[PDB]
């Protein structure tokens, strides 16, 4: 698990292999273990082309999304932001979904 210190910025890597004609797949960042469909506690989320749910402000995708970089970044972390996180790549269909549980431990 990653160790950020209180007040600092958290960084959680998460990317997917982008096909030839940049076709973006919807994804979802959700605090807490990955469930079974959708993100349990949504922090940020993509459509195609950019966000659809975005209490975004602290939370951002500091990498470029149109190349498969949907890495999350969290500004000024308290102890609240510690726990499990989830970048879910939602592929067209059911039972695809590249689930990724990242752990964050504040210090």
């Amino acid at each position: 698990g990653y160790k950020v210190e209180v007040g600092k910025n958290a960084y959680l890597p998460c990317s997917y292999t982008l096909p030839t004609s940049g076709t973006l797949v919807p994804m979802c960042w959700g605090k807490g273990f990955c469930p079974w469909s959708q993100c349990t506690n949504e922090l940020l989320r993509t459509d195609e082309r950019n966000v659809t749910y975005q209490k975004s402000s602290r939370y951002q995708l500091k990498g470029d999304l149109n190349k498969g970089d949907v890495s999350l970044i969290i500004k000024n972390v308290t102890l609240d932001d510690h726990g499990t996180y989830c970048c879910r790549i939602q592929f067209p269909g059911l039972m695809n979904d590249k689930k990724l549980e990242l752990k964050l431990d504040i210090k």
